[PDB]
């Protein structure tokens, strides 16, 4: 009626966040920024491994590392965009990046080191994003779908790294 | 051969099988209302697109056109689903606004246009959230349409608010 | 805090995508994925048959739909097989017993109305079969659920497509 | 002789494309453009309705034409709306009273022959309307005339397309 | 007003693009289109002949032009044939009597200067021929007029191209 | 050695036609020109049918007709180019085109007429080109391959047209 | 049809200009070269404004400036090509370029200066080309269509510049 | 007009004219056996593609997929020829292997997979050489299909042998 | 003869670094890693500003911000690759990134803040890379050319940001 | 350090021109505008020759003429953009264009005239830009690289024109 | 018989494409392939030399043909080298003795007519060499035969191209 | 000022890109360009040999680099040859004495490590050779110097690529 229009007019500057938004906006924003930090850390680690993984066999892994690195940055972009829509600020500050994150930057010494560290990070991300998807439930479909999409990519990343690690003894 | 006999019965219903657990007639009503809403928002954005002239306004005018054509994609997604679920998609311009959750509003200033669009996006968001809830797990294919459309409307609302915040 | 998340991930690391938080029945999900895989392969072969045999002016319009659907069935086959690998299984492409593993049948058909009906029946079998899998999965495995949800939507489109044709044949 | 051309351009400069030499009846040309815009919007909506409803083997062939035509009608709408702006008017996309502003009607039709005939009628109404407008414009407004000359040619093609279909139905 | 436009469109609906307002001599416009169609087909064959026979360094430059023109002539042929159908005629592609229906001749030529000159003659025959048709049409048939206006401009470009070559051939 | 070069020097203007060209060059040239005329006739017939085959079912045929028309012209170009290589002249004269040809231009009144006339022409070309391929044998691989390629297309055209004709009545 | 052929043979070197060309070839060439000069001047003005229109709002104008500049050069090419067809010489001499044209090169100091000067040139061009289109009448369809097509672009340019100027003050 | 009467007789037979000197029935049998071989080889390679994981094995897995899709191109090429010659292409998975000249073999190691593919390629090479001989000059269009497929199978055999030489 | 080959064969594993490499490789490597840290910091700042610069005018700046961000990452890749070729390790560690860098991550509160911080960072890099180009001289053309190319891009970035800043006040 | 930052803040609006800019900005700007005049003049000459060079043989030269014309315009844009970065104004005024230039607009009567006049202009530019490259030295790498790149293009143009002229007589 | 086909394939499996059914003289076919490979490389170097040296308006036309042909020669070289590997040989790219292994010569030429003739001579040498190789192969090796047949047809085109140029040179 | 620049350009006009201001030793630069051209052609031939012979899973990875490098070498060859023409020389593509003109050798290699090492040696020979030429050129010839600076940078990348491979080979 004229109430639908009045409901939309109230707090109009809140944009995507309407009166019917039933999630905890503050908490979803916290989770998005933690994921953002995790993605940025994983981007830097993978790029490091990409340049360092030289040699015939190792170059195959280096290709995966770079492919993954840029996919992590796409995840960062998806998350940063949602942070803006939900009224937050995406934190790209390198200071304290690792502490905000669920991941660590680990140089590694050998190819086995690099492959394992990426595999651990992918598995940390998988379980962490599964839990967020549960927390969101039906309160925020748009954010849930972002994590659902990122999750499937992280599961592919973990499968990719495990397939390599199995040949590395 | 029991699976085959279920599919063999009422074969002409096509996508709608013995396992379709939603209230098909109601889903069809909701789909047509959404279709009317998308067509109205398409016409509004096209109006604003042509009228938003000037340096700043041309920036909004680009968004207006981008959004207009996205609204029509949603209309197509909804009309296609109406056909699959055994209904008829209503493109009749008569009573279009009354079928709709949105209004066609010309606006006089850019702030008028931007606000009217923002109001429409926020109305659609809450409507599609409710439909998504009503569907539940009874119709994944239709639910996913509204979830995909919903996400776009949330982006449109963010886009329009980002503009409105600087206009005054 | 950081070392508990990390210690959960280090345990059974070779399991890859399957983490400690994976709450589905990995063994059963794998069985369902391979049944769907067999179904997609069977439907791919039927549609390719119908594509080549559906000659004539009107039938060539159906023949196009048949080929489009065939290649979509193979995309579904690849999608399911990739998930089978991620969950630690082996995707079964063996043509022996392919039909018995499947939810659908290869049926040559004699007339175009036969071909359209057999395809329409298969689509409707897949729709209800995959709806049940989506229900079985619940919230335990979003990634697999999303595969079936996407395939389901395509089968509903295929069923509508075949039904739209069948209504004009008699 | 240089500062008179320049002074002619300075007078009423905000009028833009409409120069001192514009010899047409701007107010009337604007009315004709908005009537055409309403007609294109109605024809767009009719064709989209027919596109979705024309299912079956033969009908899918018409449905392709229906969609092709629908989107061409929207291009005509855009061309007309852009010219309305250049000539200092406002393009009216309001769905209220759309049909009364228009030379065409939204007609659902029940059968394919209904849909094809209704489209054919609309195309032929547009052809004679735009012929008259082109005559009314004459040499007073080449730019607007060329828009209608371009749209007319497309509408003649639409009419040929629909008649070709109708000849096999009836 | 609403129902007289519609009654006018409904009458003789099968005539398609040709509405009650079509003021040209449909029978004669069709005769002119088929003559032009024959000319384009003849000119296509001449240019292709010259394309294959014009070998050598210098000649290959002309041969490229011959081929470009050959295919532009065929585009004009299709363009005319499509309008013939819209106006209710039949486009005559019969090679029998093709040359006699035409305004041009197939002339093999022995030298490059022969080939260039014969093409230049045909271009100049078409230019004046299509100028006369454009005048005959006047405002009675904008859509057909624009076809000849567009073809004419291409033919004037063809004549310029051939003349530029002939000037070096002495 | 120095004879290989001396064989190439002799009659150098004959170009592709070397001392080893063992076929009956004048006869091959006649066959190429007869085929060239056949393709031009088939091009004109199909283009006629393309424009005249209007209506719902018939428009499906019209698409095949146009597709075929342009393939016939590719064959024409292929043959005319080979005529040049073998020292002849490609004859595009519309006068007597039909008499030089193995096929006829036939307008047809019904769609069944058009489809049948095309089907008859395709089957004529098939047998003509089969015989030419046999006649050439190994004496002229380059020309043989042109006919082998054209033949394969004509067999497809015949299959296409017969498939249509079977449901027309 | 032996008179048509002899008509074409007479004065064959004149090319596109046939015995039936009813316009004043000499004057049309004069009008085309004036138009060519206008297009070249407007090209130079717009390129100047493009480089000088820096800033947030102004960069929006700068895009239109560059878009228009290259559209002006396309018009210059159309006119030059037609000059050749009608037997003239296209004059690209920068010396006296401004005196030959209907428009001026004006640097402008502010953005409002630049926009106003472009709008003035567009409206001068619009009325000049309207007159040429009338002068040509039915004597030269091909040249008329060139000016008709250019005219329509100038009306778009005038609308584009007016829409900007209305917001500047 | 005698050529025309020759073409009119048995017109519905399409591509198969009076001059068709091959044994149409036998050529059709061979095409369908080849079609079965291509389908089996498609399924084997697809299995190997998904199962060949690891650093080295992924290199083989790429070849496996490339070949898999080339096999399906051959399948289509053969099926279309079956239609032109008036037969029916048999895609039924029942008895597919018995109709085929090749086997589906899962393999346990990468060397097993590579070896099984190499065996299948060498079986096809010799099968298609014999068919090319049988056809002779009786059916150029069919012969050329086998000649094209043959060259691809020879490429496949070289690719697989090149892998196998380094595995042990 | 064999002196060219024996010279190349000595210390072969050093790869791109031949006997003729006359630069101070360890120092060049230090400069390369400092620049890499600068590029990553500038990447993160620009991405922050890109997401935060909302509104009609600011969205124009946001586009420049994103364009620049990705060019900064291209520079990072270019430097990291040269680090590898010259026998070092590229440091992507986010800990202490800002201290290894010549630039700072600064969120900024206003658009003028963001633009000014970016302009300051661009001008720091310009002078820094000019000095490196001088330090390199003719001893290492390949590395010199990398900084020359980056410098030219940074000079464009400084002009871009300065052009925005004049309209901001 | 914070002096590095303060150095960037001093005269911040000067953008690409930093405190370390050691060239004579005023003179580099004068040289850039002269070259801009040269490129515009050479653009106009080549366009004239392009339209006027008709005939079989001449059409080959006409193609080179147009290719070069558009390459000259690219140089023009490249120089004009650098003029902006260094704080000047690019002068596109057609008035006095030729006097500001190092080249002349020359219509030429024969094809040999056109080729010769173009060849002369190319060789004037080659020596002119070599001197500018020397004057710049190490003071302005970014500008030096622009002239170095343009120079290479002009040397290619000279070789192209000489190759034509050698066969013309 | 399913295990004899398999046993034939298993015997000498490392020979790859070379099966028990390979009826040609593998050693001799490899010799001929390497001779052709040398011929193609020499012809590549000749054409590249001619491409750079053929300056002037008329000559620039020839230079384009020279470059196109040069790169087509390199495709032939690759095509032959790939077949050499498949048949179990080693492709010899050694510049030492390249000319002695080849059927053609590297000839700089002084005039354009020199360059064209030398290329024309080389094309005609290859034509007769490859016709003989095609005959020698007969039905023993279809895959290799088809390589020479495809290369041959290109060489026949190259010869026509050079002769067409030479005829106008004097 | 105007007519002196013009007179300087007019003197020795046929020398083209080489103006009075060319301060390098043109004869010597031409010698160095031709030596480099020989090196690039030899390196092209070596890498092509290695590309075809490096079979196997790991080696196929090297084979890709080998082919990528081979074709980059040919780009360098063309870049150098074009500059030879501009400076008034003739690029020598003669395979006779090619190796003696070159700074590198064609080496077949027996193992993959052999192939990788020979390429690595060649890259390092080229790297120091082109650094010296860049120094010899100084500021006398920017256009040629930039060619060598660009080629050098590619060779440093090639050397790094080959070294990266060699470390894992043993
Ligand atoms: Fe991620
Ligand atoms: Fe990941
Ligand atoms: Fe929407
Ligand atoms: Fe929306
Ligand atoms: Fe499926
Ligand atoms: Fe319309
Ligand atoms: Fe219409
Ligand atoms: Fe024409
Ligand atoms: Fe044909
Ligand atoms: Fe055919
Ligand atoms: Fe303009
Ligand atoms: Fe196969
Ligand atoms: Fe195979
Ligand atoms: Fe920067
Ligand atoms: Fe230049
Ligand atoms: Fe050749
Ligand atoms: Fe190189």
């Amino acid at each position: 009626v004229q109430t639908l229009r009045d409901r939309a007019r109230k707090n109009i500057q809140e944009g995507a966040v309407t009166e019917g938004y039933s999630a905890d906006r503050q908490t979803v924003l916290r989770l998005l920024n933690e994921a953002l930090a995790t993605e940025l850390v994983c981007f830097l680690r993978y790029k490091r491994h990409y340049f360092m993984a030289t040699g015939l066999k190792a170059s195959i892994a280096a290709a995966e590392f770079l492919e993954h690195a840029n996919q992590e940055m796409q995840h960062a972009d998806q998350l940063a965009e949602r942070i803006m829509q939900l009224g937050g600020e995406p934190d790209f500050n390198p200071r304290g990046l690792e502490e905000r994150s669920h991941a660590e930057y680990v140089e590694g010494k050998t190819l086995k080191d690099m492959v394992t560290e990426n595999l651990i990070a992918e598995r940390i991300a998988i379980d962490s994003y599964r839990e967020i998807i549960t927390y969101l439930g039906n309160d925020d479909p748009t954010t849930r779908r972002i994590f659902e999409e990122i999750l499937a990519q992280e599961e592919e990343h973990a499968d990719d790294m495990a397939d390599i690690l199995d040949d590395l003894a």
